[PDB]
């Protein structure tokens, strides 16, 4: 099974100049805990802007170019990538756009924290069919000390 995972601000922004510019801690606790012990494929952009790898997990990159990083696996097509996984009960797939782009059509399952707030992006989360899917979970969190916008976490599955 492939799901997606990503956190969207107001009009599916998900990034900046190769960054987020929010700091949601609830959120990547979030994160962390749906994606530990799993493998997760990104694109190459989303490889940089993280910047090293994520413990506890597969990392799988997707890059046209030969891999600079033996910590991690690098991966040239998406089939390739998803091979890469072998055979395990569940694939997260973390961005950023383009790569959500071609994944979309074949996941089960989406992760997405919705956030309330205004952010100029220049990469937005794919538009998806809203009567392909079906909410099984919602979370709602007024902002608080440590968390700056109000949030609601979601999982979405294909009818
Ligand atoms: N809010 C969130 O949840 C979230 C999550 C993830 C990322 N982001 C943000 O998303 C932005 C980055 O997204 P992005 O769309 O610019 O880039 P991206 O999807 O992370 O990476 C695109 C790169 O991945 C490679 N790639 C993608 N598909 C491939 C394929 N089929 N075969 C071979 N290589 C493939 C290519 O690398 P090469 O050019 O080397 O060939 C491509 O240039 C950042 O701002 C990031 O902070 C946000
Ligand atoms: N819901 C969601 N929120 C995100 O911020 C997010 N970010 C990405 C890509 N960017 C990132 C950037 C940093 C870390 C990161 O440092 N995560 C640590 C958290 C450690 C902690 O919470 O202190 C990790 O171990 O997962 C993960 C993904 C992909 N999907 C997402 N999905
Ligand atoms: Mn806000």
């Amino acid at each position: 099974m492939i799901s997606l995972i990503a956190a969207l601000a107001v009009d599916r922004v998900i990034g900046m100049e190769n960054a987020m510019p929010w700091n949601l801690p609830a959120d990547l606790a979030w994160f962390k805990r749906n994606t530990l012990d799993k493998p997760v494929i990104m694109g190459r952009h989303t490889w940089e802007s993280i910047g090293r790898p994520l413990p506890g997990r597969k990392n799988i990159i997707l890059s046209s170019q030969p891999g600079t990083d033996d910590r991690v696996t690098w991966v040239k097509s998406v089939d390739e990538a998803i091979a890469a996984c072998g055979d395990v009960p569940e694939i997260m797939v973390i961005g950023g756009g383009r790569v959500y782009e071609q994944f979309l059509p074949k996941a089960q399952k989406l992760y997405l924290t919705h956030i309330d707030a205004e952010v100029e992006g220049d990469t937005h989360f794919p538009d998806y069919e809203p009567d392909d899917w079906e909410s099984v979970f919602s979370e709602f969190h007024d902002a608080d000390a440590q968390n700056s916008h109000s949030y609601c976490f979601e999982i979405l599955e294909r009818r």
